[PDB]
């Protein structure tokens, strides 16, 4: 129960890293949308004013 | 068997506790991000067509 | 039993962390998610002022 | 085998708190950066207008 009943905690990171490596990517994509989706625009109403 | 068994239940029924954050996370920030779209595409169209 | 209650320990001595991470993953996007509404509805007021 | 092996919470806990840690300096590292843009491109568009 020691050389072989310690998956739950590595089988347990892999099922952890791969729901944070989701989340980071998603709020780096999100966060980097935004960002696409705010320089984009303002330079459009400054280029209007 | 009872070890491998149970082993199996732990890491299965966290990975149901797990994969549930994660989702109400990802809605959850998801939900938010297309909101700030809301509040963003509201000001491109008021301030750049009406001023 | 003997196995389901170290089973049902570990479980739920996760589950609560893992809902402490979460509920606190979840503070911290409502929270900021919160705020950008505060710097642009408190912000668009000036580009209304102004123009 | 004892009463107890909670080296399977502590060495998970360390696990989930890293993941944590990350995605709490990923949130606030973000929700920083988008906190400049609101103001840099603010008190841009408030030059001509
Ligand atoms: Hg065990
Ligand atoms: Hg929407
Ligand atoms: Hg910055
Ligand atoms: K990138
Ligand atoms: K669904
Ligand atoms: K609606
Ligand atoms: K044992
Ligand atoms: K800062
Ligand atoms: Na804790
Ligand atoms: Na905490």
């Amino acid at each position: 129960i020691n050389e072989t009943a310690d998956d739950i905690v590595y089988r347990l990171t892999v099922i952890i890293d791969d729901r944070y490596e989701s989340l980071k990517n998603l709020i780096t994509l999100r966060a980097d949308r935004l960002e696409m989706i705010i320089n984009d625009n303002v330079s459009t109403i400054l280029a209007s004013i």
